[PDB]
């Protein structure tokens, strides 16, 4: 859907259209065809899990996506609030997340940079995956902590490709941090000594989960996190043990 | 991935339930009990292995194939309240909350069955299967979509219309599309609300035929029980003639799933 700028009334701002309501907008003739199909790319991706590019505004010197509006934020954002979000829907965010990655990657789509700020929550406490910083839309992303979230694989080596099992990793690191409240590695030094201290083994700390985190997603974590990509699960595996358990224990 | 059983791993409703000895309780389709074809074992096994793709919360899981001398069989996941309209037609009734959560489910059964380039042709209430917390499972009994097994069906010791979208009726070269799907859920949404099947006082299939494809449709007053305004809306607009004025799956869960949530749930 091309969108103009005279329809509401970077940078990120909260928008109003015309006919379609609240929105949210991040805003060279040779790069116009590309960005175009590159957003067309973007909207084929739809899945209630997912977030929905509504539309594209490519003007003279203006180029902005225009994303539906997630009333409660990030991921991060909620788990920090001061009401608490009850163990019940920390394991709904779970298998909503595990719904999202299941959809992208049967679509042959692997996200690259799953992480809480990615995880965007409605007003219901539901959520939706997204690609804030563009990852996997070179143009867009041209035309513009954050390692936490990243597989010991892609840890100074820029060059390895992105798998399916660099997702599988992220998702545990998230798992931890929906239990923490907090992002990991707090005592942490410095960030190479930390790198390297990942790369050899080192994990977000267990213990310090204060707060009741059944042993089964413990275990989970564990798993998702393994050095070896191969000894990770895929989301389609996750699925079929995770939602079983949500469904008895947790629903 | 799909397992090749054996009998020797078991212990009528051919459907037989089944206990497999380390694996528990499962429901067998034997569908050719006769003389031995070894040479369609190999496009049998792999015709089962690429409907095993079909993969999601809200579709049946194929558990395994009985590829043995004489005897072919498909082994499902157990649904341990049946069919939708054996829970529909129970005593012990459906609120409207389970009601939208089934369509709900119904939904994303056909969004992702879709989504994968299938269209399941026969959608109709005794091919949506019901778990014991009132999920559902979308499934292809009749093995719709299974060219070879259906072929080894009908080669050998061992459907309703109400369903089809009318630019199927009295067409034998019928190419059903997405849009047939539809058309089909449509019924079902009907047959949620009314706990019955329609067109009750037809008296013969060619007077319904005919009926249906000039436009007559399950009659919206013989909903006696409450049924929001907006689903009597998306009843009509997905039973429409013109399947090209049907929406999509998507685009129904897109409308759907934000009046379940602030409404229904
Ligand atoms: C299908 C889903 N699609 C997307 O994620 C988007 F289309 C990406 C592009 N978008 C924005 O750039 C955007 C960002 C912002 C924004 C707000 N705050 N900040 C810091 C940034 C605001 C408005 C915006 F339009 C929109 C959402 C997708 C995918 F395509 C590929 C892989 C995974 C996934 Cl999950
Ligand atoms: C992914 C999903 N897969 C399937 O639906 C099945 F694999 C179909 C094959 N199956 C049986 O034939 C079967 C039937 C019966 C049976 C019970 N009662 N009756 C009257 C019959 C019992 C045991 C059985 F194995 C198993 C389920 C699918 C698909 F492949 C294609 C299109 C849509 C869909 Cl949804």
């Amino acid at each position: 859907i091309k969108m103009k700028s005279s329809d509401f009334l970077g940078k990120v701002s909260l928008a109003f259209h015309r006919t379609q309501g609240l929105m949210i907008m991040k805003t060279c003739i040779e790069h116009n065809e590309a960005l175009l199909e590159e957003a067309k790319m973007m909207n084929r991706l739809r899945h209630s899990r997912v977030v929905k590019l509504l539309g594209v505004i490519i003007e003279e010197g203006k180029y902005s996506l225009v994303m539906e509006y997630m009333e409660k934020g990030n991921l991060m954002h909620v788990l920090k609030a001061e009401m608490s979000t009850p163990l019940s829907v920390k394991g709904r965010i779970i298998l909503e997340i595990i719904e999202g990655m299941a959809y992208l990657h049967g679509k042959g789509v692997i996200h690259k940079d799953l992480k809480p700020e990615n995880i965007l929550v409605d007003n219901d406490f539901h959520i939706k995956i997204a690609d804030l910083g563009l990852a996997s839309f070179k143009m867009w992303s041209k035309l513009n902590g954050t390692l936490y979230y990243m597989a010991p694989e892609h840890l100074n080596d820029v060059n390895a490709k992105p798998t399916e099992k660099s997702d599988v990793y992220s998702f545990a690191v998230v798992l931890w941090a929906i239990f923490a409240n907090k992002e990991p590695y707090e005592n942490a030094i410095a960030e190479q000594q930390l790198i390297m201290a990942i790369k050899s083994g080192n994990r977000p700390d267990v213990d310090d989960i204060t707060e009741y985190c059944p042993r089964e997603i413990i275990s989970l974590m564990k798993l998702c996190w393994e050095a070896n990509p191969e000894a990770r699960p895929t989301f389609p595996g996750i699925e079929e043990k995770f939602r079983p358990f949500y469904l008895s224990q947790l629903e």
